[PDB]
């Protein structure tokens, strides 16, 4: 399975890959870009990238977590199974840096190409610090000395907490993974920045707490310091960064100090630097939450608004109570309590999926007419698509007597009435259709139409019908016979 | 009363239940569906279904309560008042399951399907807690048991605090109660949001005193504990929980620490984890505030954030002060610190509330005019539709002497001015009208209108007249007599 | 002057009432409505009434503050100065409750009918709190008592902290006065509201540093209570005071607890409802602050977003670099950073204005060419709006040799170059025009124009042109002579 | 080098100059209009000016930092080194002053004007405490003192503190310079505006630090305060400045007190001052944060709110999940999670760039075609931009077997297929374009087309394309051959 590995390392055809490219043809042109160059490129958006990220990630959430606590509260730093673990994150940081060099870069068109473009932007960009990160810089200076004793001990510390520098590798590579699941996924913008925000506060707190302890350590534990002043410096370790992460936490969440208000002034700055941090991070979760708030009622919020506007309205022309209650009453049925502009989402989307929409909708509803039941369906598509929903509050003439009737209704529902001088009251409910007579005659109409309760139609206008019949000279025809 | 019983389980004919399906008709037609099995299946929008969810939750909300200080605050936990309480809800809860089964689930229409729907959808999401909550499981344990004895006792109470997976059951109560709601009384969306999560911040508040001391208790009072250390332990109940709830409430607002800063490491962890609730709680709580406050000033922001439009239109013409204040004066006039688009408002309503709106406004002024008192009702409504709202400000010439006049003017209201050559000046003021000599001479206009005072006309292009003349020409032959 | 006291009570000729009701007629007709009674009414927008409820205030705010202080931390409460001040504040708030009965009420047009409208209005919603407020209960529970005594006494501050029901009258008061402030010197809504909130705040804390000592003084100084343990029960008042603020403050704020952490229950019940309402008043400032903040910078704001769009919409269509460089610089040159919808904004203007804003613009480029000096104004006036504003880029052909030239521009500014191939090259600048010559031939163009510098023109389309013509037939036979 | 003076007051031909003012013409014209005064008036915009307000920023920061800090925890005031320094100071701020006077004001265009304009309206606004702030009051007093001891002091040190006035100098030149730089950069807005935020909160953090010294170093270090009570009267002037601005900083942020409570009155109420102070600037900071939260994620929500809008539309209409479904993966294949108007954006552009676009985007497509090989370059332009993008789902009909065919299709891109009776199956790929027999025919189409994968065409209407031959005769008779 040599090839394989290649294939891995090409980009695969996956629901996102489509997405970003277009066709299986795009993508497989695509590939053959990057099979330019054999076993020295890979594509940023193939599998095996992808995998391997995953796998940084493991590590590296695990590393950060562990690093600084290792250099703190366990004193015998130079022991068999923690420096093993150090050596195997370090060869596998090292890898990743390698690999960087290999992968490509996003932009745009990605650039593939690897001698100029990928070695060149990459060491102008972000390279030294994941060279740093990478290395074991604290195991290197060691082997130079060997090749006071305390004082050595305390500078290598800080050497090998130059290790932290692989998050900024972290925060990149979450990054670019959150942007592919939006592509893929469709995930909520808020949620996901927002969990990211969590992520780096709870890293950011356990940092603190390992730093608050750390400094202590480093400056040998004075006598006015918050470690030797609660008379824990040789408790358990657990404890004691226990203790450390919760003065941290209280900085964080803006609760308090630990056990006393510092003495010593290099505590003290610390105090002040975590509080700093810990304000400064609570509020940008506070500010997420805001956000993520006004993202999940946001249609209803929207639709309160549009509301808002029509109750101005109303006070700007002063109308009656009853007017008001009237219309409210209307918007309520007309709307349910929902904002969409029909016109505009029926224009975003095609023209198959529309006249599916309008099957949906209308088509049992003109069906039942038997004017459309011997009519061609591509008549009646045309038909559909023309027809405009409509509502009617109960007591209100939709038709009336005399008057010309400019468009034609059908009941899709609702308890409407036929006012009649002649043939007194023949009462209609869902299904039935009138202003049908008053199509071709072109003249006035002869009966009135009351709405009994509140009613929804579909109106269809005369010009509209005719524009319709214009396509279709032998269904109007047909029309024309009765 | 057998059968009433069913009818109450049946849907019932509400203002919410039309909203939802439509007309009585449609009701009755849901009904039918329900009444497929007899007394095994209960809909999800009925009446008794919406009791009995009141009733649960007037339990429910007391037991949540009761419960956790129960457990804590009372040793004995096996004294009869205490355990009858506790049976009584058991089987409430338990009834409670047992309906969920014969309930139907909202998605899309409802499922009323008992044996394959209701049973599989509702046992692979919700059950097992709703089990679990249910049942009394501790009491259970104590029987088996009797079928060492402190620890036994203080395993009971943790199994018996599984009995708080109710507020799932709780929750999913409220929710799709308050969509009813929402569909029912048109109720404030961000104000139901905050107020759910004042309670949510309530009953998480009190679950975090009841631990907070619970701890201490399952532990048995340790020497280096915020019970012991405060010599508390043997004081009276009340004052205990009290003292919790306080500890527990400082946490979620920020303020502090009970008495002291933690000392032994399950306390601390327990303080840790009430911080972060509290903090995320009150996060939430700011988030829910910050959307209310946007909400209710909303349409005035609206108007605010328009207006500074037409100021960076003006910056970007760079117009003088005297134009831009009297911009500025119109725009006060004109739209009164309100925003609205009427058109697409009028678009929205239906054809009659059109009407009726339209008779309110600028009946009194048409009617007032003699031309329009012998003409017909329709013609009339037609022509008041066509007519357009306007302003012009003081020292405004509306009409021009020789400059052909495209639209005529029904002062509605305002001081006008009429500027002749021949005939001197006569004011004119609300209820008067001009521009009616040159609508059908189509040439130039005579004599010159100024404005006095403020003025709110109603605009009528020739265009638009003939238009409307177009559908009456016995009107039109009429109007042409002088 | 009896007469001059009617006429105030009548609603004055301000800025503010022409924008309610109208012209001066319309004031003098509401006018002429209130002076159907006389001497019992009064009209709420009055200019007097305006008086008494800023007399109110100035009052009611004293009131408030002083009212707590003067309970709690003098002893000596039927002393004359206190006394004297407290019967005069009764007396007034007595006054202002009957003066409530005569005001109108705003609804919809104000209800001014007394004996039925005002009476039983008032009597239905806030008549019983504001009885209680205005009335001196405590000194009538005195008086009783006349017609142990320290519990009496105790009984009596409860009673006279009735007073503290004025709040609502005043909030209530505050808020009408608001309104009409919006409708006469447009106000920014926001910072009225955080503003509000802010004194709310303010009165909030100092009620809850007054309420912490109540307490204690209420309860006779306990020994386990924060006055006595801080030994400080015979200090100087105002030292308390001041204490017992800072003690509420820190509630508010979310700082911390007084001296030490609560001992006695009710100590502890107060501070948590201190916190309670601290917290909620703190989460309300920040959401008010949030939206003081999203209005400050709106316009901007709008504007980036808009600009986001832009460069979604270039993402989608995967532009190069180069292109979506210029497109940046085109509308950072067209729009300079601002948000506008020119046209919109037209519409809402009036005809004049619009005009006014035309001349301004525009009549300096148009008059320098000499074909309209000749011409009548109203036509150029007529060819003025038609003309469309545009922007080129440097390098940029606007118009070509050899293709149809539908338009023609007015060089309003900027650096242009005339391309020709016979003629060489003569470059324009401001003030000059082009296209003129392909306007009446209907055919296609000779020369070449190419942008040297950035360019502002004003293009004007020949079917716009023509419309324009079709208004002045002697003006168009003008044109035609060269 | 005496004329380069000049030029450099002048305003410069620059970026931000040319947005600001036109054309390098329009700049030299301001440039005239300056240069009527000689060496008495300087350019608001000037470069010259920048650098003189850049040297004051420079200056005015340290000196604000530095001034408090001086005042308060360094005993020897007289002495050389400080004295000097603030001497210097004194005289620059003097210079700065006297530059306003001869520095021209931003309105509307700028007033150069010296003796009326620029010194009439400076002398009423910002004069006296720019005045104040620059000269040496405490100084001036002690010379006038010496031309008991203790209390003069004491006295001067609150007079020098008055110098702090420089801050709203520091303030108006950031708020310049910060519009500058946006016209010219374009910086984000939020961004600024936080970072401004933070600069104004540590200032103020550092001010209450001082303070809180300042006033016991005033008061002489009495017993009961803080000072005093922790014993570091004596210790080491840093240490203690550390402490003051820790205990500042928590009352800022909100964590706490310094060491204890306060006791003595005056140490409490500046406590209380700094806690007011403290918790307005978090909650602005808040503010601030939610905005910038809200700008970063804008596009994006924006989209899901769009989304969310035909969600509503679908539930309104009780679509079915299939068709939800169906619509959904339209949605992100034909917008993929953007939001646009494209034809908004489109009418936004000139016509060159929208020419360029549409070069970019379909030239490829029609060019790929042999029809418009042989055409001219302009007609192929106008088709292009004609030409309106669609997408359809796999398993749907674009064009059918008898249906009238509208439109005719370029496949820029997607997996087709030719569905016939006659011919069996052609599947068609990027590249192929279909419905060109049905052009100018006038009649039905013979075969079906359905969609294989997803699709991105071309449509263009037959109407679009007779109007586009419409100009072009020649073109059409050409295209009539075959």
């Amino acid at each position: 399975m040599q090839r394989q590995f290649t294939s891995m390392l090409q980009p695969g055809v996956n629901k996102f890959s489509l997405r970003m490219f277009g066709s299986q043809k795009a993508v497989e042109k695509e590939q053959e870009r990057v099979k330019t160059a054999g076993f020295w490129i890979i594509h940023p958006y193939s599998d095996f990238r992808f995998y391997w990220d995953l796998i940084m990630l493991i590590m590296m959430v695990g590393n950060l977590v562990i690093i600084p606590v290792g250099i703190t509260f366990f004193t015998e730093q130079t022991t068999t199974p923690w420096i093993i673990f150090n050596v195997a994150s370090d060869t596998v940081f090292l890898l990743d840096l390698i690999m960087n060099f290999r992968t490509g870069t996003v932009n745009s068109s990605e650039i593939i190409l690897d001698p100029k473009v990928i070695k060149m932007n990459y060491l102008k960009s972000w390279f030294v610090v994941d060279f740093i990160s990478s290395i074991p810089v604290d195991y290197i200076f060691l082997i130079v000395e060997k090749g006071r004793a305390l004082r050595i001990v305390r500078f290598t510390k800080i050497l090998s907490l130059l290790r932290l520098l692989r998050l900024s590798r972290l925060i990149r590579y979450i990054h670019q993974w959150e942007e592919i699941f939006h592509m893929t996924y469709d995930l909520a913008s808020a949620v996901v920045r927002i969990f990211n925000l969590i992520g780096m506060m709870l890293l950011l707190c356990h940092w603190d707490g390992c730093l608050q302890f750390l400094v202590p350590l480093l400056q040998d534990f004075p006598p006015d310091c918050w470690v030797s002043l609660n008379e824990m410096v040789n408790d358990s370790w657990g404890k004691q960064y226990s203790y450390a992460l919760f003065k941290a936490m209280s900085h964080m969440l803006c609760i308090g100090y630990g056990a006393q208000a510092p003495v010593s002034m290099s505590d003290l700055w610390i105090t002040m630097l975590s509080m700093i941090v810990g304000a400064t991070c609570y509020a940008m979760f506070v500010g997420h939450a805001t956000a993520l708030i006004q993202s999940l009622d946001s249609s209803r919020r929207q639709y309160q608004e549009k509301y808002k506007q029509v109750e101005q309205y109303m006070s700007f022309h002063k109308l009656p109570a009853d007017m008001r209650q009237k219309i409210h009453d209307y918007y309520e049925h007309r709307y349910q309590g929902k904002i969409f502009d029909e016109e505009n989402i029926l224009n975003e989307l095609n023209d198959p999926l529309r006249e599916e929409i309008v099957n949906f909708n209308c088509r049992k509803l003109v069906a039942t007419m038997p004017l459309f039941a011997n009519a061609d369906p591509n008549f009646v598509t045309a038909m559909l698509s023309k027809l405009r929903f409509e509502v009617f509050q109960p007591g209100d003439y939709i038709i009336r007597e005399g008057a010309v009737g400019k468009k034609m209704y059908f009941i899709q529902h609702g308890v409407a009435g036929v006012i009649t001088k002649s043939s007194k009251e023949m009462k209609l409910t869902d299904g039935s259709y009138f202003g049908e007579i008053c199509l071709l005659t072109k003249g006035r109409r002869t009966a009135s139409v009351r709405a009994d309760t509140y009613c929804r139609l579909y109106s269809l206008s005369v010009d509209n019908f005719n524009e319709v019949l214009e396509e279709y000279p032998m269904m109007r025809r047909a029309f024309e016979t009765v």
